[PDB]
Protein backbone atom coordinates (compact mmCIF):
# COMPACT_ATOMS: atom_id res chain seq x y z
CA UNK A 1 0.00 0.00 0.00
CA UNK A 2 1.15 3.59 -0.48
CA UNK A 3 3.21 4.49 2.60
CA UNK A 4 2.64 8.23 2.33
CA UNK A 5 0.49 10.84 4.01
CA UNK A 6 -2.95 10.78 2.38
CA UNK A 7 -3.30 14.45 3.38
CA UNK A 8 -0.47 15.27 0.98
CA UNK A 9 -2.73 14.11 -1.87
CA UNK A 10 -6.34 14.51 -0.70
CA UNK A 11 -8.49 17.00 1.18
CA UNK A 12 -10.88 15.16 3.49
CA UNK A 13 -14.19 16.36 4.79
CA UNK A 14 -17.65 15.29 5.85
CA UNK A 15 -18.02 11.90 7.52
CA UNK A 16 -20.48 9.75 5.54
CA UNK A 17 -20.69 6.75 7.84
CA UNK A 18 -18.79 4.86 10.50
CA UNK A 19 -18.96 1.39 11.98
CA UNK A 20 -16.57 -0.23 14.41
CA UNK A 21 -12.95 0.32 13.34
CA UNK A 22 -13.95 2.01 10.06
CA UNK A 23 -14.99 5.57 9.17
CA UNK A 24 -15.84 6.87 5.68
CA UNK A 25 -15.24 10.50 4.69
CA UNK A 26 -15.74 12.53 1.56
CA UNK A 27 -12.48 13.61 -0.03
CA UNK A 28 -11.10 15.39 -3.09
CA UNK A 29 -7.87 14.46 -4.89
CA UNK A 30 -5.58 17.50 -5.17
CA UNK A 31 -4.04 16.48 -8.51
CA UNK A 32 -7.32 15.95 -10.40
CA UNK A 33 -10.14 17.65 -8.48
CA UNK A 34 -12.13 14.40 -8.49
CA UNK A 35 -14.12 13.40 -5.43
CA UNK A 36 -13.95 10.04 -3.67
CA UNK A 37 -14.88 8.34 -0.41
CA UNK A 38 -11.97 7.64 1.94
CA UNK A 39 -12.51 4.64 4.22
CA UNK A 40 -10.09 4.70 7.16
CA UNK A 41 -9.80 1.20 8.65
CA UNK A 42 -8.19 0.96 12.10
CA UNK A 43 -5.54 -1.77 12.19
CA UNK A 44 -5.28 -3.83 15.34
CA UNK A 45 -1.49 -3.81 14.65
CA UNK A 46 -0.73 -6.40 17.33
CA UNK A 47 -2.44 -9.80 17.23
CA UNK A 48 -3.32 -9.56 20.93
CA UNK A 49 -4.97 -6.16 20.61
CA UNK A 50 -8.73 -5.93 20.24
CA UNK A 51 -8.63 -2.29 19.04
CA UNK A 52 -8.99 -2.75 15.29
CA UNK A 53 -9.26 -4.96 12.23
CA UNK A 54 -6.72 -7.63 11.35
CA UNK A 55 -4.38 -6.19 8.72
CA UNK A 56 -4.91 -9.55 6.97
CA UNK A 57 -8.68 -9.01 6.73
CA UNK A 58 -7.89 -5.61 5.23
CA UNK A 59 -5.53 -7.18 2.74
CA UNK A 60 -8.35 -9.55 1.77
CA UNK A 61 -10.86 -6.76 1.16
CA UNK A 62 -8.33 -4.78 -0.91
CA UNK A 63 -7.31 -7.76 -3.04
CA UNK A 64 -10.97 -8.42 -3.89
CA UNK A 65 -11.70 -4.75 -4.60
CA UNK A 66 -8.73 -4.56 -6.97
CA UNK A 67 -10.07 -7.46 -9.03
CA UNK A 68 -13.62 -6.21 -9.54
CA UNK A 69 -14.80 -3.75 -12.18
CA UNK A 70 -18.48 -3.67 -13.04
CA UNK A 71 -21.03 -0.85 -13.17
CA UNK A 72 -23.01 -2.19 -10.18
CA UNK A 73 -20.01 -2.66 -7.86
CA UNK A 74 -17.96 0.05 -6.15
CA UNK A 75 -14.54 0.82 -7.69
CA UNK A 76 -11.28 1.08 -5.74
CA UNK A 77 -9.07 4.03 -6.69
CA UNK A 78 -6.07 3.89 -4.32
CA UNK A 79 -4.88 2.51 -0.97
CA UNK A 80 -2.76 4.36 1.61
CA UNK A 81 -1.42 3.13 4.95
CA UNK A 82 0.01 4.82 8.02
CA UNK A 83 0.95 3.47 11.44
CA UNK A 84 -2.65 3.29 12.65
CA UNK A 85 -4.94 3.03 9.61
CA UNK A 86 -5.32 1.60 6.14
CA UNK A 87 -7.13 4.12 3.94
CA UNK A 88 -9.13 2.98 0.92
CA UNK A 89 -9.82 5.69 -1.65
CA UNK A 90 -13.13 4.47 -3.08
CA UNK A 91 -15.56 5.55 -5.75
CA UNK A 92 -17.89 8.09 -4.15
CA UNK A 93 -21.48 6.81 -4.22
CA UNK A 94 -23.55 9.75 -3.03
CA UNK A 95 -27.14 8.90 -3.92
CA UNK A 96 -28.05 7.27 -0.61
CA UNK A 97 -29.56 3.89 0.23
CA UNK A 98 -31.85 2.27 -2.33
CA UNK A 99 -34.61 1.66 0.21
CA UNK A 100 -34.51 5.25 1.49
CA UNK A 101 -35.11 6.39 -2.09
CA UNK A 102 -37.93 3.85 -2.49
CA UNK A 103 -39.52 4.97 0.79
CA UNK A 104 -40.14 8.38 -0.82
CA UNK A 105 -42.45 7.03 -3.53
CA UNK A 106 -46.22 6.76 -3.28
CA UNK A 107 -46.40 3.59 -5.40
CA UNK A 108 -44.07 0.90 -6.74
CA UNK A 109 -45.10 -2.08 -8.86
CA UNK A 110 -43.33 -5.42 -8.89
CA UNK A 111 -42.17 -4.55 -12.40
CA UNK A 112 -40.54 -1.37 -11.12
CA UNK A 113 -39.01 -3.25 -8.19
CA UNK A 114 -37.42 -5.77 -10.59
CA UNK A 115 -35.63 -3.01 -12.48
CA UNK A 116 -33.68 -2.28 -9.32
CA UNK A 117 -33.43 -5.89 -8.17
CA UNK A 118 -32.03 -6.82 -11.57
CA UNK A 119 -29.11 -4.43 -11.03
CA UNK A 120 -28.33 -6.15 -7.75
CA UNK A 121 -28.57 -9.53 -9.49
CA UNK A 122 -26.27 -8.28 -12.27
CA UNK A 123 -23.66 -7.14 -9.75
CA UNK A 124 -23.86 -10.38 -7.76
CA UNK A 125 -23.69 -12.41 -10.98
CA UNK A 126 -20.41 -10.68 -11.81
CA UNK A 127 -19.05 -11.37 -8.30
CA UNK A 128 -20.10 -15.04 -8.28
CA UNK A 129 -18.64 -15.49 -11.79
CA UNK A 130 -15.34 -14.56 -10.12
CA UNK A 131 -16.15 -16.98 -7.23
CA UNK A 132 -16.43 -14.02 -4.82
CA UNK A 133 -19.03 -14.15 -2.06
CA UNK A 134 -20.00 -10.73 -0.75
CA UNK A 135 -21.35 -12.11 2.57
CA UNK A 136 -22.77 -8.76 3.75
CA UNK A 137 -25.63 -8.08 1.31
CA UNK A 138 -28.29 -5.96 3.04
CA UNK A 139 -30.18 -2.74 2.22
CA UNK A 140 -27.57 -0.41 3.75
CA UNK A 141 -24.95 -1.85 1.35
CA UNK A 142 -27.11 -1.21 -1.74
CA UNK A 143 -26.52 2.45 -2.63
CA UNK A 144 -27.53 4.72 -5.48
CA UNK A 145 -25.01 6.61 -7.54
CA UNK A 146 -27.46 9.45 -8.34
CA UNK A 147 -31.03 9.49 -7.03
CA UNK A 148 -32.31 12.26 -9.30
CA UNK A 149 -31.84 10.65 -12.75
CA UNK A 150 -34.71 8.77 -14.50
CA UNK A 151 -33.11 5.31 -14.09
CA UNK A 152 -30.83 5.45 -11.00
CA UNK A 153 -27.82 3.15 -10.96
CA UNK A 154 -27.30 0.70 -8.06
CA UNK A 155 -23.87 0.22 -6.48
CA UNK A 156 -23.12 -2.69 -4.15
CA UNK A 157 -20.70 -1.47 -1.48
CA UNK A 158 -18.78 -2.66 1.58
CA UNK A 159 -16.63 -5.65 0.70
CA UNK A 160 -15.39 -5.99 4.28
CA UNK A 161 -16.77 -9.53 4.60
CA UNK A 162 -16.21 -10.63 1.00
CA UNK A 163 -14.21 -13.83 0.35
CA UNK A 164 -12.85 -15.76 -2.61
CA UNK A 165 -14.52 -19.20 -2.57
CA UNK A 166 -11.99 -21.40 -4.40
CA UNK A 167 -13.01 -24.65 -2.67
CA UNK A 168 -16.76 -24.17 -2.94
CA UNK A 169 -16.97 -23.33 0.74
CA UNK A 170 -15.04 -21.36 3.37
CA UNK A 171 -15.10 -22.23 7.06
CA UNK A 172 -14.98 -18.91 8.84
CA UNK A 173 -17.28 -17.26 11.33
CA UNK A 174 -19.03 -14.30 9.71
CA UNK A 175 -20.48 -11.60 11.96
CA UNK A 176 -23.19 -10.15 9.73
CA UNK A 177 -26.50 -8.45 10.42
CA UNK A 178 -28.82 -11.10 11.94
CA UNK A 179 -31.83 -10.12 9.80
CA UNK A 180 -29.91 -10.80 6.58
CA UNK A 181 -27.46 -13.66 7.17
CA UNK A 182 -28.13 -17.15 5.87
CA UNK A 183 -28.72 -20.09 8.24
CA UNK A 184 -25.26 -21.48 7.56
CA UNK A 185 -23.79 -18.21 8.91
CA UNK A 186 -26.03 -18.36 12.01
CA UNK A 187 -25.03 -21.98 12.67
CA UNK A 188 -21.27 -21.49 12.05
CA UNK A 189 -21.34 -23.95 9.14
CA UNK A 190 -19.25 -23.82 5.94
CA UNK A 191 -20.16 -20.87 3.75
CA UNK A 192 -20.44 -20.36 -0.02
CA UNK A 193 -21.76 -18.15 -2.81
CA UNK A 194 -25.17 -19.56 -1.90
CA UNK A 195 -25.22 -17.42 1.26
CA UNK A 196 -25.54 -14.31 -0.95
CA UNK A 197 -28.57 -15.79 -2.65
CA UNK A 198 -30.29 -16.15 0.71
CA UNK A 199 -29.62 -12.49 1.47
CA UNK A 200 -31.08 -11.55 -1.92
CA UNK A 201 -34.25 -13.39 -0.92
CA UNK A 202 -34.49 -11.33 2.26
CA UNK A 203 -33.87 -8.06 0.38
CA UNK A 204 -36.53 -9.03 -2.16
CA UNK A 205 -39.02 -9.86 0.59
CA UNK A 206 -38.51 -6.39 2.09
CA UNK A 207 -38.55 -4.81 -1.37
CA UNK A 208 -42.13 -6.03 -1.90
CA UNK A 209 -43.60 -5.64 1.60
CA UNK A 210 -41.69 -3.17 3.78
CA UNK A 211 -41.41 -5.95 6.39
CA UNK A 212 -38.42 -8.03 7.46
CA UNK A 213 -39.14 -11.78 7.13
CA UNK A 214 -37.09 -13.20 10.06
CA UNK A 215 -36.99 -10.16 12.35
CA UNK A 216 -37.81 -11.28 15.88
CA UNK A 217 -38.35 -9.52 19.18
CA UNK A 218 -34.81 -10.27 20.41
CA UNK A 219 -31.57 -10.67 18.51
CA UNK A 220 -31.39 -14.36 19.40
CA UNK A 221 -34.97 -14.86 18.24
CA UNK A 222 -34.10 -13.35 14.84
CA UNK A 223 -31.17 -15.76 14.54
CA UNK A 224 -33.47 -18.64 15.52
CA UNK A 225 -36.08 -17.53 12.98
CA UNK A 226 -33.38 -17.57 10.30
CA UNK A 227 -32.10 -21.01 11.32
CA UNK A 228 -35.63 -22.45 11.31
CA UNK A 229 -36.51 -20.60 8.09
CA UNK A 230 -39.50 -19.18 9.97
CA UNK A 231 -41.12 -16.50 7.78
CA UNK A 232 -44.56 -15.92 6.32
CA UNK A 233 -46.08 -13.95 3.46
CA UNK A 234 -48.29 -12.10 5.90
CA UNK A 235 -51.43 -11.03 4.05
CA UNK A 236 -51.24 -7.64 5.79
CA UNK A 237 -48.12 -7.00 3.67
CA UNK A 238 -48.40 -9.37 0.66
CA UNK A 239 -52.07 -8.95 -0.27
CA UNK A 240 -51.19 -7.77 -3.78
CA UNK A 241 -48.07 -9.86 -4.37
CA UNK A 242 -47.92 -12.11 -7.43
CA UNK A 243 -47.35 -15.85 -7.27
CA UNK A 244 -44.22 -15.39 -9.39
CA UNK A 245 -42.71 -13.06 -6.77
CA UNK A 246 -43.50 -15.44 -3.91
CA UNK A 247 -41.99 -18.32 -5.90
CA UNK A 248 -38.79 -16.33 -6.52
CA UNK A 249 -38.51 -15.61 -2.80
CA UNK A 250 -39.45 -19.18 -1.80
CA UNK A 251 -36.62 -20.56 -3.95
CA UNK A 252 -34.05 -18.32 -2.25
CA UNK A 253 -35.13 -18.68 1.41
CA UNK A 254 -34.09 -22.33 1.54
CA UNK A 255 -32.16 -23.81 4.45
CA UNK A 256 -30.02 -26.20 2.41
CA UNK A 257 -27.68 -24.00 0.29
CA UNK A 258 -27.35 -26.72 -2.33
CA UNK A 259 -31.10 -26.52 -2.94
CA UNK A 260 -31.15 -22.71 -3.10
CA UNK A 261 -31.59 -20.93 -6.44
CA UNK A 262 -28.28 -19.89 -7.95
CA UNK A 263 -27.52 -16.39 -9.21
CA UNK A 264 -27.73 -17.78 -12.75
CA UNK A 265 -31.12 -19.36 -12.16
CA UNK A 266 -32.44 -16.24 -10.46
CA UNK A 267 -31.69 -14.19 -13.57
CA UNK A 268 -33.67 -16.69 -15.64
CA UNK A 269 -36.56 -16.95 -13.18
CA UNK A 270 -39.88 -15.94 -14.82
CA UNK A 271 -40.40 -13.17 -12.26
CA UNK A 272 -37.17 -11.58 -13.50
CA UNK A 273 -37.47 -12.63 -17.18
CA UNK A 274 -41.11 -13.46 -17.96
CA UNK A 275 -41.65 -16.12 -20.62
CA UNK A 276 -45.10 -14.91 -21.71
CA UNK A 277 -47.30 -11.82 -21.27
CA UNK A 278 -49.54 -13.45 -18.64
CA UNK A 279 -46.47 -13.75 -16.41
CA UNK A 280 -45.34 -10.23 -17.33
CA UNK A 281 -48.68 -8.62 -16.46
CA UNK A 282 -48.72 -10.31 -13.03
CA UNK A 283 -45.78 -8.01 -12.18
CA UNK A 284 -48.12 -5.01 -12.34
CA UNK A 285 -49.07 -5.85 -8.73
CA UNK A 286 -48.11 -3.52 -5.90
CA UNK A 287 -44.71 -3.86 -4.26
CA UNK A 288 -43.57 -1.71 -1.32
CA UNK A 289 -44.74 1.90 -1.04
CA UNK A 290 -44.42 4.72 1.48
CA UNK A 291 -47.10 3.43 3.86
CA UNK A 292 -45.77 -0.15 4.04
CA UNK A 293 -42.30 1.01 5.13
CA UNK A 294 -43.89 3.07 7.92
CA UNK A 295 -46.41 0.36 8.87
CA UNK A 296 -43.58 -2.05 9.71
CA UNK A 297 -41.24 0.57 11.22
CA UNK A 298 -44.05 1.06 13.77
CA UNK A 299 -43.40 -2.57 14.91
CL1 LIG B 1 -31.34 4.56 6.59
CL1 LIG C 1 -14.09 -2.95 6.62
CL1 LIG D 1 -17.29 -28.33 10.17
CL1 LIG E 1 -44.05 -19.59 3.22
CL1 LIG F 1 -29.95 -25.43 -7.37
Amino acid sequence: FRQENVDDYYDTGEELGSGQFAVVKKCREKSTGLQYAAKFIKKRRTKSSRRGVSREDIEREVSILKEIQHPNVITLHEVYENKTDVILILELVAGGELFDFLAEKESLTEEEATEFLKQILNGVYYLHSLQIAHFDLKPENIMLLDRNVPKPRIKIIDFGLAHKIDFGNEFKNIFGTPEFVAPEIVNYEPLGLEADMWSIGVITYILLSGASPFLGDTKQETLANVSAVNYEFEDEYFSNTSALAKDFIRRLLVKDPKKRMTIQDSLQHPWIKPKDTQQALSRKAEAVNMEKFKKFAAR
